[PDB]
């Protein structure tokens, strides 16, 4: 509740000490040296299958927003790529910047771009979330970057119900999202091995992390800005730079989907 978040005294330089597993061999984000990261040519296109997508509700869970889909059959489904069976679309969320020069997790060649999208996936061999996560190949996260410029109209609708969760706890009925409107055109990737970016930072995580970035307008970035990380009736804390930074790479190789 105030023990982990991203001020001064709580972000994500502290973070170890409730969840050791934070400087462990797998964590989240790195720095995609775009040199380093080899192709590898035995990596299938990834396979998104979110025609049959539910989403249900958006929530301000306090670091971020979650828009939460239906995940009792297999509906929005992420396949391929680095994968090995299916996995179910649980949520996603974004992590962005108080201004437009930093607000990534994942960093291109060091460049930071103003905010990142997380679609977040569970393995169905697991059961449910709960057990997957405890699971190596438990999860899969497709990583997609935000840049500043034209505005996109498949997250305005987002943008729009914010002003209704500005606060953490609250949440809103948001039935009907269609999160393929938050894809770029290439799902070129590059893919590794890798953990949760928010406690408790579980080392679960297939990465997928997409080359192309989208593009926001200055407008729609500046709604995010306008969140809350605190509750109603709590001082204002703007929900800005809940992004952790790059972590070490260690003994891991970022494999590219493309040449
Ligand atoms: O928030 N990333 O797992
Ligand atoms: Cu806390
Ligand atoms: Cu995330």
């Amino acid at each position: 509740s105030h023990h982990w978040g991203y001020g001064k005294h709580n972000g994500p330089e502290h973070w170890h000490k409730d969840f050791p597993i934070a400087k462990g061999e797998r964590q989240s984000p790195v720095d995609i040296d775009t040199h380093t990261a080899k192709y590898d040519p035995s990596l299938k296109p990834l396979s998104v299958s979110y025609d049959q997508a539910t989403s249900l509700r958006i929530l301000n869970n306090g670091h971020a927003f979650n828009v939460e889909f239906d995940d009792s059959q297999d509906k929005a489904v992420l396949k391929g790529g680095p994968l090995d069976g299916t996995y179910r679309l649980i949520q996603f969320h974004f992590h962005w910047g108080s201004l437009d020069g930093q607000g990534s997790e994942h960093t291109v060649d060091k460049k930071k771009y103003a905010a990142e999208l997380h679609l977040v996936h569970w393995n169905t061999k697991y059961g449910d979330f709960g057990k997957a996560v405890q699971q190596p190949d438990g999860l899969a996260v497709l990583g997609i970057f935000l840049k500043v410029g034209s505005a996109k109209p498949g997250l305005q609708k987002v943008v729009d119900v914010l002003d209704s969760i500005k606060t953490k706890g609250k949440s809103a009925d948001f039935t009907n999202f269609d999160p393929r409107g938050l894809l770029p055109e290439s799902l070129d990737y590059w893919t590794y091995p890798g953990s949760l970016t928010t406690p408790p930072l579980l080392e679960c995580v297939t990465w997928i992390v997409l080359k192309e970035p989208i593009s926001v307008s200055s407008e729609q970035v500046l709604k995010f800005r306008k969140l809350n990380f605190n509750g109603e009736g709590e001082p204002e804390e703007l929900m800005v730079d809940n992004w952790r930074p790059a972590q070490p790479l260690k003994n891991r190789q970022i494999k590219a989907s493309f040449k």
